[PDB]
DNA sequence: CCGTCCCCCGCGTTTTAACCGCCAAGGGGATTACCCCCCAGTCCCCAGGCACGTGCCAGATATATACATCCCGTACGCACGCACATCATTCGAT
């Protein structure tokens, strides 16, 4: 937005800041970072659906 | 060669226990210092061992015979299949 300048705009959401509660800005990993997911038990994990009632097939 | 089947193997969980990293202690390897008692070395002396012959020995080496062993054929058993008669069952009239 060009109507305003980054001052007063810095300085609107410090007020802003102070006014409306400061955000999460959270930041996450997950446990898993590699290996452990080799594709054959996917089709391992589908071969337990396929199993299930994918017999059917209908 | 036929063909059998099971039993290792991949492959996948999940338990764990090696793995390291560090901490702590002193047992104990390694070293110095001393010294004596201990082996080398000489001299001397002598019987223990080897060389040489010797015979005798029994030790071996050959005989002959009794006996043991293996193998084939044999017959004998025997359970077998084949085959039968007979025990049994069926079709018809009673």
């Amino acid at each position: 937005i060009g109507t305003k300048t980054c001052r007063q705009v810095y300085e609107f959401r410090v007020k802003e800041s102070s006014i409306i509660a400061p955000a999460p800005a959270e930041d996450v990993d997950t446990p898993p970072r590699k290996k452990k997911r080799k594709h054959r038990l996917w089709a391992a994990h589908c071969r337990k659906i396929q199993l299930k009632k994918d017999g059917s097939s209908n």
